[PDB]
């Protein structure tokens, strides 16, 4: 009688993908992630019209020396973290906030974007443990991410669409990777103008994240597989076991109000583990060449993010 | 005398026969050649070449009594590439290009191997080379690879090019030629707007694609050549008449020795900054769905037929 997603969070940690705070409160997530297309989302609700206002206000008045680029691009960052502590407020667990989606390709601003991240919300009064830096798993961003985790900054890689993708993730020993379904059950559909989602057992987004979890499981990685970006709950239950799953509030909801008997899918052994070589550069822009989907959706995301970021710092600037 | 669309665009471009089958190139008499993995493959699949292809298979395999089945396929590979490239060389006077294993396309230091070893089997076979171009795919590795090759006197044609940002670091890289493809990127614009019918030569992609790469290489004063490939029909070779350099089908070279109209020259010759960093080059490369898309399936097609090369020569063994 008790509802799937009370039966799920007692066997994955359940994670609400969103930047509207004011609806996770009601599914009691333990942590929450955000990206620029869902903060774009929340600055474009009227309920959240004076959170904006205020921060632009806030940041003009305390900036007065900036130039109007530097200006837009700080208020841009305490919009973001703005939300997080919102979201921070309403959990027990941590919020994941992206990095600017323009640094993707380069280590060295993608690792001052996620420090400066890191800076505001400690002026904010929130400590570091309580936050993960997003940032898009190219090649660039895990070589960030590997520094970022050297000095205790958590990272949450996202982007992710392929198995040797992911393990350069956690050779580089980052936190959390977020690997995705839903986009790659959009390419599986539009290959072949597909008007139904596949069956489970023939869906490529949920055989991803299948793959992912074996891989790091059998190889005695820490790193934490959170499958994110889902189009149905059918899709989250196949994946019931998985150490995280982020999920929309739509999808939450849908969760909350079925009482089926969940059954786990995805557990640890205690198998011998597999120690195996390093995933060069080289090798690491092999396989995602090779692997078409990857190299699109990967791409693909980057510019979205990107449009989104822009269109965010055009709605700041007709407002300053 | 009238002259032929050709014979007019012999005077104003260099004319590059992009094929395998040299006995289809005297024919044209273009000044260079170009071949591909693509073209290769094909070549070694004719018959009249069967016998051809035999015969490296044999000769290589009674040298090479103790290498393994995964390096005796290899260097029949490399084999049968050069023995084509020289038998192109027989038929024209200028240079042939010969593409490296495209596997080797995001390792800068396996492609410098690869560029190597077809320039040293060129020698070996009395061809300096000079005669020879090195064809690289113009990805971040590429490039700098073909930098390395270029300081060593090897000289490179950097293919699979969409994008300014790639024919940028190419120039920037002192590369000898590069090709930017035209039909690849008009086959992009037509599915992207459910086009039927071609575009208007001032609207097409990949001719606007060579044009800009065209005006960008003369006003910074770049010496790199500027060689439009992969065409659809005669109209955009047309288009683009007064190029440093053109190649073309077999099939189109036909359908432009039989045109007799007037050529109208296109192109013709009338600044420098910072260099773009492996940064910005990825940023923008990335920024253009079309030249990420079509320079990294290219590599898939050209490793796709790579393969199958050396599965003919496996059961063939
Ligand atoms: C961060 C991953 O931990 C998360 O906000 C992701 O960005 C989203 O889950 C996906 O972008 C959702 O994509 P979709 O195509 O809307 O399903
Ligand atoms: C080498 C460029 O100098 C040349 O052989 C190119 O590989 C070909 O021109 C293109 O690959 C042909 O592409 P298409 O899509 O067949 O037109
Ligand atoms: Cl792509």
């Amino acid at each position: 009688q008790k509802s799937v997603l009370e039966q799920l969070k007692q066997v994955t940690m359940v994670v609400a993908d969103t930047g509207d705070f004011e609806l996770i409160k009601k599914y009691k997530p333990v942590d929450a992630t955000t990206n620029p297309s869902l903060i774009l989302k929340a600055v474009k609700e009227q309920k959240y019209s004076n959170l904006v206002a205020e921060t632009i206000s806030k940041v003009k008045a305390n900036n007065p020396d900036l130039n109007s680029d530097d200006l837009v691009k700080e208020i841009a960052i305490e919009i973001l973290v703005s939300f997080g502590i919102k979201i921070l407020d309403v959990i027990e667990g941590k919020v994941s906030s992206e990095v600017d989606a323009r640094v993707s390709f380069n280590s060295a601003t993608t690792i001052d974007y996620a420090k400066r991240i890191i800076a505001r919300y400690e002026s904010n009064g929130i400590p570091k443990d309580r936050v993960l830096i997003k940032i898009a798993a190219t090649w660039e961003g895990i070589k960030a991410a590997k520094l970022l985790q050297k000095e205790g900054i958590n990272c949450n890689l996202t982007l992710i669409f392929d198995k040797a993708q992911a393990k350069a993730c956690a050779e580089a020993g980052v936190y959390l990777v977020s690997p995705f379904v839903g986009r790659i059950t959009d390419w599986q559909m539009q290959q072949n103008n597909l008007k139904t989602f596949p069956a489970i057992a023939d869906d490529d987004g949920v055989n991803s994240v299948k793959a992912i979890y074996k891989l790091y499981k059998s190889h005695g990685f820490k790193t934490i597989v959170m499958g994110a970006s889902f189009r149905n709950v059918e899709q989250v239950i196949a994946l019931a076991g998985c150490d995280a799953l982020t999920i929309s509030p739509v999808l939450l909801e849908e969760l909350k109000n079925r009482d089926e008997h969940l059954e786990v899918k995805l557990t640890k052994n205690d198998d011998v583990v597999t120690q195996s070589p390093q995933i060069s550069e080289a090798d690491f822009r092999w396989l995602m060449n090779e692997n078409a989907m990857a190299t699109h959706k990967l791409a693909e995301g980057i510019r979205l993010f990107t449009k989104d970021t822009i269109e965010l710092e055009n709605i700041i600037k007709q407002n300053l």
